[PDB]
């Protein structure tokens, strides 16, 4: 059966970007005799260049990382809110959201920690060989996807009048980034160089990435920061705040490492980021399951996930959080979800439904009833970033990285990029699992996934889109799952290809955080009549364009034959696999 | 508007080929500092691997290259009829046609020698570097498409029955290729690494792919060649023939080069091989067209380019050969199209139609009026091979290298693979352009295309598939004209997943040379309006499947930016470009 692309097979390594650059530009790392680890950075520094609408260095990064012989295990690049950065504060600003925008909405950050640590740790090249991809498109150019200047243009009058530091890079003589025309950003390649060239004398390979982390964290970039972070900056609100950021907020902050959250199902395992991610909501959703399910992409079959969805998206906006314990266990536990799956009923739901995790009573936010009316705002994302990577050697990775996009932060004028907007995500009020809370991380929509087979790691994946990242995700992994083979390999691409769905009947991530009662949405090429089945179970469909849900990576292994392959998103003509 | 892949674009390489893993192997030479022609080499002899039921290394190839500074050019890797090879002897083993199997069938193996010129006057690097990726995937193996067992399973009992080498090679305890398994070849392993220890010790880079030349012509390759040839091996005829093939014949045989045939057209100048090639009828079918074209797509577009089409191929059947002189200037002239436009009428033409290039009267063969009957022999292309490269200096290459396929001629034991089978394309009758003719190149459909703009070398392309390869090429070359840029770059990839489509009317290359009056096939995505348009025009429309017409690769150059361009077809799940 038809697929836009192959599902790539191959002997010596696959990549699966949101965009063709770096992945051929992670790929390139592997065949310079670099390892999956190596490949990501490469990558993951590219995405910063070529998708600045939607990642950038100050924002964050969840990465999963499956090393050929042990332990899946996860490393943190989740910042933290600042010592200063209390519900309190920002009541005081009459405020009742954390703004989408401004230096308010900032936590600390830590993509570039993150990914320093896997190079330190489990990489094998420098960190120039690793870097130079990115520094090149930076100071020397790439062609861009339209979505950059038609993103840039969105806050044109923003820039001009207010963040003239933004202005300065993304409109150079009024003139917005243009796709057929070499784009450049000279002044973060001049960034990195100079972070290069006071590192080169530190030492051997893993003093010059630690080096690196203390320019970060306590050299000329965190003084930047950190000074940008205090200038009166315009936000959503219609004032100019300033950011309670502090030096030490950026000298005390590390990425860790974490057991990942898991889940057993039908012979595989789910490993996901944990509950201060909405990783485990994907978990949930496995665990609502009955046994024996409905005919897959059958109108029953959607249905079913989308009510279980909503139900476990319920219980993330309950539970989830950094500001807690979150009771996770007795979430996946059959006992519980024994209970739950009978709330799965012929009619949608219009409803959010928390569980009560061990007796415990639900308490919500205030915001949590409020009904989002109107059209969306602009989505750069519209036809967050991905990539993951397997090696010659068996070595996986999957790493979602985000924030510190173009549109909602001035940029630093001395490094090229603007601050990340992730605290946006918490609530300004007390006593919750996602309360804005000093020293701890918002609930993130970053959510990338790797998936076992008997154990053993097979998959490797991943997608952008903020609240449908792991409902794209599970429709996906779930159709690897059920799909008859394709070149006797898992069917990645006719997988990714599949008709995709999301639903948006909870409160939304993101600034102003609306939520749309029984509202789900599907391409325009599922079956018209499972359309007419949902609404006749009382689903509020949008019949959305045909190639527009999911933005999906993924690499797998055969562990039987040793064989990798990868497939990716075709939507919005950007994301791609390489590999051979 | 949607495309099944981006026409991806960058600034250090691209490019596209038929197979992904040798797109990935030919930008593998790139990024560790490779040139276009550096990387084509690799990629061609990956491509004799992983569509062995497709080309091989004794078939042949055109190589059209296009160097930074100066000339397009040609590079002959065609090879000739042998000494004792004429239509004599083979009439005096009462053949009408030339056998579509066994060494009778075999031209001088050119595409070796082709491949060597290439990297010794070219290229940068040595063979060794070069052929590596080859060896790898051959010795440790690669996952295969179906097609390849599929081909093999076609060809079983000939195998088994009849020719014992290749059932050695392709079926290891009667066991056919799978997909999702590693197929191997050890011996063509085996093969190239000898060839490699015994010229290493050569001297300079240079002198080694010399030594390799002679290897190849008076060696151990060369012994086993025309050993296999003169072994009685059973053919399309039911009875064992022998081969004339002798080793003075490949001892004396070189690739050579030349200029191309050229035409100008509405400010661009298509580059093709000469009339020993059918690569002058996209040409034809050009100078064919008025200045004023219909609606691009519509039924009159299609219409006009099928009955210019079936002209300009009675022209290449009538006049086009390595037997003879070719009346090029002629056919191309304005005076001559003038006349031959007037042709093109309302209805649909089922005759077969030559011109009077310079009042020269037609000569035909006399199974020129024979008609194929019935459905088609197994198409290995169904869902020869194409690579193009663009490198980081503008250089440009475009390949279609073919021949020496599985299905066709036993394998030559001592070295993995078989010769080829393209004097199948001359006629057993003296005295015409096409006549099979000692020392000759039989009329060949190999065809790669180099566009320029303003004389400038802009776009370098191709596709497998026979007498459709020029007919696809003008439809996809005339669309990326026509069409709207993306992302202020030519429509590559829209050109390719565009609709397309072929005619049958007139005598096929292939044994056993039938030719379908009026006979035309568009895909099943083209607007069904337009195929009712045909027949109500007097066409015999077969409407093929949706994903089935053109195996298209394209790398491009924007001569005033800088950015380097491709794209590759969706259809078989095997095509696919790749480039940064």
């Amino acid at each position: 059966m038809f697929t836009t692309r192959p599902t790539l097979q191959g002997t010596f390594g696959m990549v699966s970007s949101t965009h063709w650059l770096a992945s051929q530009s992670a790929m390139a790392v592997l065949e310079d005799g670099g390892n999956a680890y190596d490949a990501a950075v490469a990558g993951a520094f590219v995405l910063h260049v070529v998708e600045p609408h939607l990642n950038g260095p100050a924002g964050e990064v969840p990465i999963l990382l499956a090393p050929a012989g042990g332990e899946v295990r996860v490393l943190c690049g989740q910042g933290v809110a600042p010592a200063g950065a209390t519900v309190a504060h920002y009541k005081g600003l009459g405020l009742d959201l954390v703004p989408g925008t401004g230096p308010l909405a900032a936590a600390v950050p830590g993509a570039f920690d993150a990914w320093m640590l896997l190079l330190r740790d489990h990489g094998t090249k420098p960190l120039a060989d690793v870097l130079k991809y990115a520094v090149g498109y930076a100071e020397h150019g790439h062609a861009p996807v339209e979505n950059v200047g038609v993103t840039v243009e969105t806050v044109r009058e923003l820039f001009e009048t207010e963040w003239t530091t933004s202005a300065d890079v993304y409109l150079p003589g009024g003139k917005a980034p243009r796709p057929g025309e070499l784009l450049r950003n000279p002044t973060l390649a001049a960034t990195w160089k100079r972070l290069l060239a006071e590192v080169a004398g530190a030492g051997d390979r893993e003093a010059q990435i630690e080096a690196a982390r203390e320019v970060w964290r306590t050299g000329f970039i965190a003084e930047a920061l950190v000074r940008q972070a205090r200038r009166p900056t315009m936000d959503t609100s219609g004032e100019r705040h300033t950011g309670t950021l502090t030096a030490a907020d950026l000298a005390g902050w590390s990425a860790t490492y974490e057991a990942p959250a898991t889940y057993d199902w039908n012979g595989w395992t789910v490993c996901k980021a944990g509950p201060w991610s909405q990783g485990p909501v994907l978990l949930q959703q496995l665990a609502l399951l009955p046994p024996e399910l409905p005919e897959y992409g059958s109108a029953d079959y959607v249905h079913l996930l989308v009510e279980g969805c909503k139900l476990a998206m319920a219980d993330r906006e309950a539970w989830y959080g950094d500001a807690a314990e979150v009771p996770l266990d007795e979430l996946l536990s059959a006992e519980y979800n024994a209970g739950r799956r009978e709330l799965v009923g012929d009619k949608a739901s219009h409803e959010l439904r928390p569980g009560s995790p061990g007796g415990r009573t639900a308490r919500l936010s205030a915001h949590a009833d409020l009904v989002a009316t109107g059209e969306p705002g602009f989505d750069p994302l519209g036809a967050t970033c991905h990539l993951d990577v397997v090696d010659r050697w068996g070595n996986m990775v999957a790493a979602t990285p985000s924030g510190g996009w173009l549109q909602s932060n001035p940029v630093v004028p001395e490094l090229g990029f603007p601050l990340g907007t992730r605290l946006q995500m918490t609530w300004l009020e007390e006593g919750l699992p996602n309360s804005l809370t000093p020293g701890r991380r918002p609930r993130t929509t970053l959510t990338p996934s790797i998936a076992l087979r008997d154990g053993i790691p097979v998959m490797a994946f991943g997608t952008p889109g903020g609240d449908q990242q792991d409902q794209w995700q599970l429709h996906f992994f779930l159709a690897v799952a059920l799909r008859a083979r394709v070149r006797g390999g898992l069917d990645l691409q006719g997988a990714i290809d599949a008709p995709n769905w999301h639903n948006d009947s909870f409160p939304g991530s993101f600034y102003p955080r609306g939520m749309r009662p029984g509202s789900v949405t599907v391409e325009a090429r599922m079956d018209p009549g499972i359309a007419a089945e949902l609404r006749r179970r009382g689903h509020e469909v949008t019949v959305g364009p045909p190639w527009s849900e999911g933005r999906l990576c993924a690499v797998a292994r055969d562990p039987r034959t040793g064989i990798l392959s990868a497939a990716a998103n075709p939507r919005g003509m950007q994301g791609y696999a390489v590999g051979r």
